[PDB]
C-alpha cells in the first residue's frame, strides 16, 4: 500500500509511487526521475497517466517501453493545468530529467515536491521566490551534520588532472568509469575531454545516454570499445578482479588500469580533504573513490530550508526508523528557531 509521503493531499495525484498497483483515488501520476527506486512498476502494460519532464519521457518510452498516448511530458519552469490543479516542474540538480514539483491547491495552499535534489542557492532564483510555500516534502538522504563533501567542480577538478597526470606519464594506461545509474555524467565525460578520446561503453548504455538531450553527445559517446582510452563499465565490475578481466580483453593494448568509482558520501570525507584522495592499488591496477554527490550536503540542506521558511517539512528519506525520524525533527526545530520562521 501507497504511503502517506507520497500522496498529495486535495489532489487526486502521487509522487514516485508505481510499485503499489492501482492506488486508490489516484487520477495522475507523477514521475520526479528515472532511478529504479522511483520508476519501479512502470512498463508497456501501464494505461494511466505519467506526467515527467522531456527526458524522463524519453527514458520511459525508449527503455522501459511505456506508451506514448500515456506519456504526458512538461516544459520546465512553465505554469501547466494538470487536472485543474496549477503545476510548475523545476530543475532539481539531480541526474538528467530530474525535477521539483510545485503544486497551488484549489484552496490556496502551495506544496513543493522536492523529489532527489542537490540543493544550490541558484533556487533562490527560480519561480520559488515569487511565493509562500506552505508543505514542504524534502529529499533527507543526508540530512546529518557528519554529511559534509566538495563541489561538484572540486570533484571533478580532481579526477580531470589525475586521469590527464596518469596517461601522460603512461600513455598505455587505460581510465574506467564505474556507473549503475544515470547521474554523474560528468565524470566521464570530463575525463574524455581532457584526453581527446571518446568514452567507450555498452550498447544498452549509449541508448541511455542518446535519451538525455545532452549536446554534443554524439561528440562524446561511442560503442567503438577500440577506439576509446576512458571505457565504462557496471559498478560491480570495479573492483580488482573485475578490472584484471577487463584488461585481458583488451588483447595488450593497455597495460594499467586508472579506475574511478564515484560514491555518494563515505566516511573518509570527515577526516580528508579532495586535495588528499588517495587510491586503492594492487599491482598495475589503481581505483579512486570520488565522493561525487546529486544529493544535498547537510549545510546545503539547511540553508535552502532556512531560506524558504515552510510551515510544515515531511521527510521522505530516511523514515523506517525511530531513531532517524527524531534526529531529523530535532534539525527542522533548530533550523527553524535560529532563523525565526
Ligand atoms: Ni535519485
Amino acid at each position: 500500500t501507497c504511503p502517506f509521503y507520497k500522496k498529495i493531499p486535495g489532489t487526486g495525484f502521487t509522487v514516485d509511487a508505481f510499485q503499489y498497483g492501482v492506488v486508490e483515488g489516484c487520477t495522475a501520476y507523477f514521475l520526479t526521475h528515472f532511478h529504479s527506486d522511483h520508476y519501479a512498476g512502470l512498463s508497456k502494460h501501464f494505461t494511466f497517466p505519467v506526467y515527467c519532464s522531456e527526458i524522463t519521457g524519453n527514458l520511459l518510452k525508449n527503455k522501459l517501453h511505456v506508451q506514448e498516448q500515456y506519456i504526458h511530458p512538461l516544459p520546465l519552469d512553465t505554469e501547466c493545468i494538470v487536472n485543474g490543479v496549477k503545476v510548475v516542474l523545476l530543475d532539481a540538480n539531480h541526474c538528467p530529467g530530474a525535477v521539483m514539483i510545485l503544486f497551488y491547491l484549489p484552496n490556496g495552499t502551495v506544496i513543493l515536491h522536492t523529489g532527489d535534489f542537490r540543493a544550490d542557492p541558484s533556487m533562490e532564483r527560480s519561480l520559488l521566490a515569487d511565493q509562500k510555500v506552505h508543505m514542504l516534502y524534502l529529499d533527507t538522504t543526508y540530512c546529518s551534520p557528519e554529511y559534509t563533501f566538495p563541489s561538484q567542480q572540486e570533484v571533478i577538478r580532481f579526477a580531470i588532472n589525475t586521469a590527464f597526470e596518469a596517461v601522460t606519464l603512461n600513455p598505455h594506461a587505460l581510465v574506467v568509469c564505474g556507473t549503475y545509474s544515470i547521474g554523474k555524467e560528468k565524470v566521464f565525460l570530463a575525463i574524455a575531454d581532457v584526453l581527446g578520446s571518446k568514452v567507450g561503453m555498452s550498447q544498452e548504455k549509449y541508448k541511455t545516454l542518446q535519451c538525455l538531450n545532452i549536446p554534443e553527445i554524439n561528440s562524446l559517446i561511442t560503442t567503438d570499445m577500440c577506439s576509446s582510452l576512458v571505457h565504462l563499465l557496471p559498478m560491480m565490475q570495479i573492483n580488482f578482479k573485475g578490472l584484471q578481466s577487463h584488461l585481458k580483453k583488451c588483447g595488450g593494448k593497455y597495460n594499467q588500469i586508472l579506475a574511478f568509482r564515484p560514491t555518494g558520501w563515505t566516511h573518509s570525507n570527515k577526516f580528508t580533504r579532495i586535495a588528499d584522495v588517495i587510491p586503492q592499488t594492487k599491482g598495475n591496477i589503481s581505483i579512486y573513490g570520488i565522493p561525487y554527490s546529486e544529493h544535498s550536503s547537510y549545510l546545503e540542506m539547511k540553508r535552502f530550508v532556512q531560506w524558504l521558511k515552510p510551515q510544515k517539512i515531511i521527510p521522505t528519506v530516511n523514515v523506517g526508523t525511530w531513531k532517524s525520524r527524531s534526529t531529523m525533527e530535532k534539525y527542522f526545530r533548530e533550523w527553524k528557531l535560529e532563523a525565526g520562521y
